[PDB]
């Protein structure tokens, strides 16, 4: 799997749970174009985005709905969501993790990249 | 002052100097529209990006120029750029201080909102 | 397992390998007592600390040995070690992830929390 | 002022406010000798710990009362209290901010280490 995105909830301590989580691709003409999307499982992971052929190089926004997320548990956070922006696959097929570590006026984001 | 930014970097320790950042607001099209930008003075800190009468409600998007910098220092760095997307709501008197940690492969962003 | 540690660096973007970890136990004197410890594996992991039995309600310290890691690497950190300290099972046993995400100048740590 | 700690909260957005500080040595003889504590102020801060005179080269332990914080809003934590163990380096003038970033689950802490 060429690309998952990995989220925890730091007020409960716990994976976070059918976040939704959107990826886009820059196209040609500088706009974002949808790339992928899915929404984390219990464990807080998200696989299957994509295809090691799909996953071609380019500039990649990878967008997590936090505040979805925190409103349905009746908390009123401060962001709209937490938009990962990257360059991918520029020196070769790498497999990545997007990690994001959720509160809500905070949150961290932490890539683990690695080579097949 | 209402809206200020402050960034730290954490391998050394320091505040990010000469760190450009750019605001931007939802206009009523749905598209980002230039708001305010500057770069970190000494303390790491940009100041004097908009005023009380300027800075209405909206949804605001704060850019830190985070791969520039890293590029700077000889260090290899993941992101393009530190984004950071929220509502301002009125809500009482309020200002907000946006601070980001930044790492080579990692970032947190806070909100501070206080009432003077 | 109840009870695993994982670690990552966020300058390279990659597990954190060979970090010695050491788990101490409040004993009825109140002094700090050798739990348990190891060294991170490959994926940043510490697996196999301890068993359901031997890991009973207390207070727990999980001391990593962060100044080593980073100084093998030419890093001269701000920090001795990174420091996490828990009550334990107090409701029932747990299945308790410590996760500690490391910068020269500063680390984060969350647990993650799991009812078998 | 030399040293100072700062600490902020990450599910609120704020200052944290009336957060227990203690700070340590390590003696000659190994074990933590009290050095200076007190509770952060409305800014999240507490100044006034020490002096240029006291606060000479050795190993420090800042303790931040987290678990009691928490408890004072409702929110069940994980942690019994941060703790930050660092050297402290002549190596020209220099001051120490400790920082601490709060949630339930997680903390971060950094060092902000600068010459006047």
């Amino acid at each position: 799997c060429p690309l998952m995105v990995k989220v925890l909830d730091a007020v409960r301590g716990s994976p976070a749970i059918n976040v939704a989580v959107h990826v886009f691709r820059k196209a040609a003409d500088d706009t974002w174009e949808p790339f992928a999307s899915g929404k984390t499982s219990e464990p807080g992971e998200l696989h299957g985005l994509t295809t090691e052929e799909e996953f071609v190089e380019g500039i990649y926004k990878v967008e997590i709905d936090t505040k979805s997320y925190w409103k349905a548990l009746g908390i009123s956070p401060f962001h709209e969501h937490a938009e990962v922006v990257f360059t991918a696959n520029d020196s070769g097929p790498r497999r990545y993790t997007i990690a994001a570590l959720l509160s809500p006026y905070s949150y961290s984001t932490t890539a683990v990249v690695t080579n097949p």
